[PDB]
């Protein structure tokens, strides 16, 4: 395998041996992801922006520490995103998931739960859910004290005109001219620190009080209902440091 070590370690992490796992070399599993993966240089400004994003948008439970930052390009996704690439309000947002899902997530992308599934466990319907604060997303890694390494995505999400809710709707259907849902949290990143890569907003202000009174959520949530509104950009490998 010519692939860089961090990339090889990641491949190992999300496929894992044992059973029908004594088999399949690194490069074959990599090609299986239908994804280009490059290591973001630790010294890059890209890396600095991302570490600031992690550091600032994070209390109690565990301590997050970045180990590796990967730039990812899933086959065909950028071309799929073109419909929404010139739609106002695009943000770089977090998506955590458990490691065992990342093989599927990288090869198939993030997907909309099938229409037949029941509506419980979908606070804002069957969509793709993001956060503007890593701590929120990082709980969905379900990482343990025993294996305290986790994977979180950063995706460019084309939110457009948001539909702003303080409570669960449980439906996947938006009013006319709304393209996404913003779950309104108590805490929000400080807008005076938000910067703009590309024309994509990176909300890396330190968490402050949002002023929103009557609400269930500690943190904002963002939900889109069309896979073409998501363009995955980075994958972070994170050390969780517990108590
Ligand atoms: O985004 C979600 C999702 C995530 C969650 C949990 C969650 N997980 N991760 C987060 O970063 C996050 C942030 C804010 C709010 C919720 C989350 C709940 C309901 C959901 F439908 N997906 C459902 C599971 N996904 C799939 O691709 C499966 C195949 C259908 C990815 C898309």
């Amino acid at each position: 395998s010519k692939l860089p070590k961090p990339v090889q370690d990641l491949i190992k992490m999300i496929f894992g041996s044992g059973s029908g796992s004594g088999g399949d070399p690194i490069d074959v599993n990599y090609e299986k992801l239908k994804t280009d993966i490059k290591v973001v240089d630790r010294d890059s400004e890209e890396a600095e922006i991302i570490r600031k994003y992690v550091k600032n948008t994070h209390h109690n439970a565990y301590d997050l520490e970045v180990i590796d930052i990967f730039k990812i390009e899933r086959e065909g996704e950028c071309q799929r995103y073109k419909p929404f690439k010139q739609l106002h309000n695009r943000r770089l947002l977090w998506h955590g998931s458990r490691t065992t899902n990342f093989a599927g997530i990288l090869s198939q992308g993030l997907r909309i739960a099938p229409p037949e599934a029941p509506v419980t466990g979908y606070m804002f319907g069957k969509g793709i859910y993001f956060a503007d604060m890593v701590s929120k997303s990082a709980n969905y890694c379900h990482t343990s004290q025993g294996d305290p390494i986790g994977l979180i995505l950063l995706g460019e999400v084309a939110l457009g005109n948001m539909y702003e809710l303080k409570h669960a709707s449980h439906i996947s259907k938006l009013p006319k001219g709304k393209h996404s849902v913003k779950g309104l949290g108590k805490t929000t990143p400080d807008p005076s620190a938000n910067i703009s890569l590309d024309g994509v907003d990176v909300p890396l202000g330190t968490g402050i009080s949002s002023g929103v009174n009557d609400t269930s959520l500690l943190y904002n949530e963002y939900i889109v209902y069309d896979i073409a509104q998501v363009n995955l950009k980075y994958l972070l490998k994170l050390k969780f440091n517990f108590k």
